[PDB]
Parts: C-alpha cells; sequence; structure tokens
C-alpha cells in the first residue's frame, strides 16, 4: 500500500510485510497481526492456515470469506472495552483457536491495541518470554519492554473499580448474533463456481 517505509528499526528478522495490501506481517507463527480486513485477504489466510480471523461483521463472515471456513471471532477487545476481565477472555479465545492452527488478530486502525496482545499474550498462555514481545514492542504497540506506550492505556481501563464492575455488570449481556443462533446460518459458500 502507500506507507512510507521509512521507519522502525533496522529490517526485523522478526516482523516482515507478508502482506502490505492488509498489513498483514508475519509475526511469530503462533499468532499473525494485520490492520484491514480486506475480502482479498481470504487467498492469503488459507496459504497462512489462518482459520480465524478477528474483524467486525453483522452477517457471516463468509459473505467475504466465499468459501474459506475461516471463522471470524468476535473478541471482548472492542475500541474500549478491554478491563482486567476481558483480557483474559481475549487470551483464553486465541489460545483455543490456536489448536486448529495459527490466529490473525487485529484492529482495522488500532495497530497499538492489537500489540497490547500480540505481544504478552503468548508469553501468559504459551509461556513464551518475555522477550517475545520484542515482535510488536518494535512494531510500537509497546514500544518500549518497560517504558510501555499503549500498554498503560489499557491499564487504566484494568483498575480495582474497573474489574469489579466489569463482573459487576458484565451479567446478562450475551451476543445474538454470535451466541445466540445466527452464527454460520447464512450459507457455507457464497463464492465459487
Amino acid at each position: 500500500g502507500h506507507m512510507a517505509e521509512t521507519a522502525a528499526p533496522r529490517s526485523p528478522a522478526w516482523a516482515q510485510a507478508v502482506d502490505p495490501s492488509i498489513n498483514l506481517y508475519r509475526m511469530s507463527p503462533t499468532l499473525y497481526r494485520s490492520a484491514l480486513p480486506n475480502a482479498q485477504s481470504v487467498a492469503l489466510l488459507q496459504r497462512l492456515q489462518v482459520k480465524t480471523v478477528v474483524s467486525f461483521i453483522k452477517d457471516d463472515d463468509r459473505a467475504w470469506l466465499g468459501q474459506a471456513p475461516v471463522r471470524v471471532v468476535s473478541l471482548p477487545t472492542h475500541a474500549d472495552r478491554v478491563d482486567d476481565a476481558e483480557v483474559l477472555s481475549v487470551l483464553r479465545q486465541l489460545q483455543a483457536a490456536e489448536r486448529e492452527g495459527p490466529v490473525l488478530m487485529h484492529c482495522k486502525h488500532g495497530n497499538n491495541r492489537t500489540g497490547l496482545f500480540a505481544a504478552m499474550y503468548r508469553i501468559v498462555v504459551q509461556g513464551w518470554d518475555k522477550q517475545a514481545a520484542l515482535e510488536e514492542m518494535q512494531r510500537g504497540g509497546f514500544g518500549d519492554e518497560d517504558d510501555m506506550r499503549d500498554a498503560s492505556a489499557y491499564v487504566r481501563g484494568a483498575d480495582v473499580d474497573g474489574l469489579r464492575l466489569a463482573m459487576a455488570n458484565g451479567e446478562c449481556s450475551p451476543s445474538r448474533f454470535a451466541l445466540c443462533h445466527v452464527r454460520e446460518w447464512m450459507a457455507q459458500a457464497l463464492d465459487r463456481p
């Protein structure tokens, strides 16, 4: 895409732009990161075995995948929802999906907030090392491991009140689309002759 490539440290061995169209980079092969949920990503997803993509859709994800049995997942990581309870809820979701293959988590415009999870998620659920955060650290999400840039934003939400009220106000709040019944109801294929 038209992104000024004259940024970042010297060429990361870790994150390289695999597809600069949707801004998907290669990150550690137990997780992926992108930005744009564009329908042209479908073919790429299949190659990378990415059968889990975090994107927002009213209808079934099949509407843009076509025939690709990729599962688009609805995460508690909203524009600003992520509490101390929501973060765990995110963590346990991707490590569950990892059983089927690599997972693509992203935000359309929220690269730092994606890095929030992508950095340390694998450390806490997989047992990776804190250094493994380096991937999104150098991406700008964390920026620095100690003097973390965006990480603290989530932490301001993860407060004593943030945690207790997440629980206290987290009762009777289901999803109708992805939880009630209409999930994967639309079609199995909306593409291919």
